[PDB]
């Protein structure tokens, strides 16, 4: 790790701090995050994982102590983009083009029973030929993406949590607005049932019984879809109400909403980076 020369930080979380650099004697760009024997060898398969909707992980460094992973850099993520196109709006195209992609990367990972657990717009990463690529799985302060089991304590989530967060993350790209932008756990999980609607019994079975269900939880009713998401259309709508499914089993895996009739015309255009 003093083959690395730090150009500016670009990222932190409490996983990690994570910085653009440069490799001194290769002259690579990199992403590089600083960071127990069973994370070593999980880290290492993950190693593995190449696709082109993952970011790449180039290479791992245990040296005393600290562990960094370096990564392959990407130009923009998904938030910066989204800010930068609030005035006018993300061209529904390139919408179902970041959520078709994604969806490429989530199947993949998934059928390998990798979850992400943790995706957000800093987690989405762009590049100027309209890629858009995962950062931070398998690795597992913002609670506005997280499935409402998480919430309620379920111990044993599945796949169907990164179909979520996917969820809420392709209606702020339609909205320009965070979906459920709750400020603690309780908030997070009522800003979801007063959308939603309060599950129970019927429609979410379980529910009831999960850790941190309350009887004494206000029963708001569903609303409408599409005072949730105007202007998407039928078929987006459709695909997001599958998504955001409060029953994990029901919620659409990421292999059935690619093949969902919103994605017939999918194309892949480029964005207008600024960088
Ligand atoms: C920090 C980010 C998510 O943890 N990780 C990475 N970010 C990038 N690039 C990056 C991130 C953010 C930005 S920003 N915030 O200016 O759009 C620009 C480039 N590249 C590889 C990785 Br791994």
């Amino acid at each position: 790790m003093e083959n690395f020369q730090k150009v500016e930080k670009i990222g932190e979380g409490t996983y990690g701090v994570v910085y653009k650099a440069r490799n001194k004697l290769t002259g690579e760009v990199v992403a590089l995050k600083k960071i127990p024997s069973t994370a070593i060898r999980e880290i290492s398969l993950l190693k593995e994982l190449n696709h082109p909707n993952i970011v790449k992980l180039l290479d791992v460094i245990h040296t005393e102590n600290k562990l960094y992973l370096v990564f392959e850099f990407l130009h923009q993520d998904l938030k910066k983009f989204m800010d930068a196109s609030a005035l006018t709006g993300i061209p529904l195209p390139l919408i179902k083009s970041y959520l078709f992609q994604l969806l490429q990367g989530l199947a993949f990972c998934h059928s390998h029973r990798v979850l992400h657990r943790d995706l957000k717009p800093q987690n989405l990463l762009i590049n100027t030929e309209g890629a858009i690529k995962l950062a931070d799985f398998g690795l597992a302060v913002t609670l506005w993406y997280r499935a409402p089991e998480i919430l309620l304590g379920c111990k044993y989530y599945s796949t169907a949590v990164d179909i979520w967060s996917l969820g809420c993350i392709f209606a702020e790209m339609v909205t320009r607005r965070a979906l459920f932008p709750g400020d603690s756990e309780i908030d997070q999980l009522f800003r979801i049932f007063r959308t939603l609607g309060t599950p129970d019994e019927v429609v979410w079975p379980g529910v009831t019984s999960m850790p941190d269900y309350k009887p004494s939880f206000p029963k708001w009713a569903r609303q409408d879809f599409s005072k949730v998401v105007p202007p998407l259309d039928e078929d987006g709508r459709s695909l997001l109400s599958q998504m955001l499914h409060y029953d994990p089993n029901k919620r659409i895996s990421a292999k059935a909403a690619l093949a969902h009739p919103f994605f017939q015309d999918v194309t892949k255009p480029v964005p207008h980076l600024r960088l």
